[PDB]
């Protein structure tokens, strides 16, 4: 492999190189408090890489700085970096994560998303093993044969204690370069590093107050290049494997293709414009969440001063101090320790006190105000941990202009959803009638209701209508079900008229008013069935009787049976074949086999799983997880389908418009006020179509803010 640091006098040459690479791979070496969030004031670029082939690459140090001695080159220009990237550009371009390598060049080298468009090895590869980590150091070990070096490098006598070595850093690179024989990690490399200027300061070389600071722009560049230079090299050695793969799989190179890659770019833009944020509606949440906090130590005050009398004078800060608290509940109330710490100290934790909520105390009497107190103590820790999630770490990281960059990971589920971060819009929690009732201290807590739309800019927000059953109806291919969706009928009357026999004539609308509780409990049915069904579900996680669990289980499958014959072919497939593929996009979802049965052939199988239980509990829970994808992962790639489509169009007829945000079956979009007429139609014809027969349809919205 040929390292190279590109100077004023090497940079002809480095581009020269590039502008002869067939396909170049570019990787960013970053600084920030949060180097996540490139909208911050801080966030610096360091250096570029860029590998010409996986055994060329040029590093072009940008903020490279020397500690105590001068040892750095001089850093190149921001506009010859500059001009180095956008000749990369014009050939082939490579990325492990594009989302944050593209983002950092637009952020940092003012190269618009529109031109650092490339390949991505993180996206093709999830195509490949879904279950492997996203990690490029991880894939090359997989796929390369390259661990990294975490051995603890000792260095080169720099010194003769009197005087610094002319070449110690020649000295210095040598050791290093011994020891990189499959490449050397970050840690191993800060080490020694660190062990080299400590050297210097036990002789009279250098004077620094403690030890040597974690900060790539100080290690020597000579050194660090090695180790930035090789990201780039891997990352384009990685994509002719991805090459190879994609020769016998041409199904998932074009869905990596049409789907996986540009929604990955309409997800990169949508964190790279940021949402805009009201910090006066985020203090009325942070002031009434903090309110509701105090309420609920009262309200546990006042509990206690029932549960144990004058004692509660004793007890201050109850719920917040573990000391009072473990006092209470098992010294005092008398409950069962069913949970202990390390230090063998009895339990007060989130899992601990939701056994309790079961179970009894030692005056019976007291029960019902113990319940009371301990399900003021989930709330308590409930609101607690909205602030700490939601609050101060959501406005830490708002940008400078007030925006904030919510990150979207178009890899970051097995099944093929986006995950999504900074915030998890996932677990902001959009208060559901049945969300609030369950947990009602949520209740007027709108997170969502601080996220606002620009002056002049509205959202246009679209809904998937019940997608969840849609969905179960298209992959399933059951008649029954689908009629009953484009029929527009109530599936549930449907399934509890089937399962309790009871008014087989009262209309759809009728049965919800007489039968009210027998179609809420079919409601459950119909959306926890889908994701393999078993009377043991039904009890042993919604309360259920034994005798109404049978008569539910044996109604749906009895209402809609192609449900269970595609069920039996699911998990039959998964058992022999150790995979599904997609219904319509054809996306492979492998199981996750325990490390015994990897490499093994299937009649040497029987004997580890008979033997082995956490083997046999691994491929079980690897086959259910497996059949559960089938259905959110066919959802999550009509959702991505939809989003580049809609998204081709607003760039096709010139809008305002761009995809902001995706969660749940929804689809959001900033638009320009006099764009968001078109932008909903755009909207709703891209979103509704008809996967299997079964209709999807879906109503748009005009709001201001995210909230609901």
């Amino acid at each position: 492999r040929s390292y190279h640091v590109v100077t004023n006098d090497t940079l002809p040459s480095a581009l020269d190189a590039i502008a002869q690479a067939p396909r170049v791979a570019l990787d960013t070496e970053t600084y920030g408090s949060n180097p996540f969030n490139l909208y911050l004031p801080d966030f610096r670029l360091v250096g570029v890489a860029i590998a010409t082939s996986p055994t060329e690459a040029w590093y072009f140090p940008v903020d490279h700085q020397d500690f105590l001695l001068r040892y750095q080159p001089a850093n190149l220009p921001r506009e010859a970096v500059r001009q180095a990237v956008l000749e990369a550009l014009k050939r082939p371009v490579v990325y492990h994560n594009a989302a944050y390598d593209r983002r950092v060049l637009a952020v940092t080298l003012d190269i618009p998303l529109d031109q650092t468009y490339g390949d991505d090895t993180m996206v093709a590869l999830h195509l490949v093993d879904e279950n492997h980590p996203l990690g490029l150091k991880e894939w090359a070990k997989t796929l390369l044969g390259l661990e990294e070096v975490n051995a603890d490098i000792e260095p080169p006598e720099l010194t003769d204690v009197h005087k610094l070595k002319p070449d110690w850093l020649q000295r210095l690179k040598d050791a290093f370069l011994a020891v990189h024989n499959g490449g050397v990690s970050y840690s191993a490399l800060y080490k020694l590093l660190n062990r080299a200027f400590q050297q210097l300061k036990n002789r009279g070389v250098v004077s620094y107050t403690g030890s040597f600071p974690n900060d790539f722009r100080l290690f020597p560049v000579d050194i660090a290049a090695i180790y930035a230079l090789d990201d780039a090299m891997n990352t384009l050695a990685l994509w002719e494997h991805v090459e190879v793969f994609f020769e016998l799989h041409p199904k998932l190179h074009a869905l990596y293709r049409e789907i996986e890659l540009p929604v990955n770019d309409v997800m990169t833009r949508a964190t790279h414009r940021g949402v805009l944020v009201d910090k006066e509606e985020l203090r009325r949440i942070k002031e009434t969440i903090q309110a509701r906090i105090e309420e609920k130590a009262q309200e546990a005050q006042e509990l206690l001063k029932a549960l144990i009398g004058s004692k509660a004078s004793e007890f201050t800060n109850p719920l917040n101090s573990p000391q009072q608290l473990s006092t209470i509940l098992y010294d005092l109330l008398g409950y069962p320790v069913v949970e202990t710490t390390p230090n063998g100290a009895p339990s007060t934790s989130k899992t601990a006190i939701a056994k309790l909520l079961t179970l009894s105390p030692k005056d019976k009497r007291k029960a019902p105000l113990a319940k009371a107190f301990l399900e003021a103590k989930q709330a308590h820790e409930g609101l607690k941990k909205l602030l700490s999630t939601y609050t101060d770490s959501i406005l830490e990281e708002v940008d400078p202009q007030g925006r904030l960059h919510t990150n979207f990971n178009t890899v970051g589920t097995v099944s093929g959803r986006m995950s999504s971060s900074n915030p998890n819009l996932q677990n902001l929690p959009r208060l559901l009638p049945e969300e609030v009732a369950e947990k009602p201290y949520l209740q007027g807590i709108d997170i969502r209701k601080a996220f606002v739309a620009d002056p002049g800019y509205t959202f246009v927000s679209a809904d998937y209508a019940s997608m969840e059953l849609v969905v179960c109806a298209a992959v399933s291919g059951d008649p029954t079900m689908r009629d009953l969706l484009n029929q527009g009928r109530d599936l549930h009357a449907y399934t509890a008229r089937y399962a309790f026999k009871v008014g087989l004539d009262l209309d759809d609308k009728a049965f919800k008013e007489q039968y009210k509780d027998y179609r809420q409990k079919a409601k459950v049915v119909n959306f926890a069935l889908i994701y393999g069904g078993t009377e043991f579900t039904l009890i042993k996680n919604f309360g259920f009787s034994e005798e109404e669990a049978k008569q539910l289980i044996q109604g749906y499958f009895e209402a809609y049976p192609v449900v269970k014959t595609w069920m039996e072919e699911v998990y039959r497939e998964l058992e022999e074949k150790g995979f599904v593929e997609y219904p319509i996009y054809g996306y492979i979802k492998r199981m996750d086999l325990p490390q015994a049965l990897r490499k093994l052939p299937k009649d040497k199988w029987p004997l580890v799983l008979n033997n082995d239980p956490d083997a046999r509990k691994q491929y079980y829970a690897s086959l259910r997880s497996c059949q559960n994808a089938l259905i959110q992962g066919f959802s999550a790639f009509v959702v991505k389908d939809a989003i580049v489509q809609m998204q081709r169009a607003f760039e096709a007829e010139g809008l305002d418009a761009q995809v902001i945000i995706q969660v749940h079956d929804e689809i959001v979009v900033l638009a320009k006020e006099e764009h968001a007429e078109r932008v909903a139609q755009i909207m709703v014809e891209k979103m509704e179509r008809e996967v299997n027969g079964v209709l999807l349809k879906a109503e748009p919205e005009f709001k201001r803010t995210l909230s609901k």
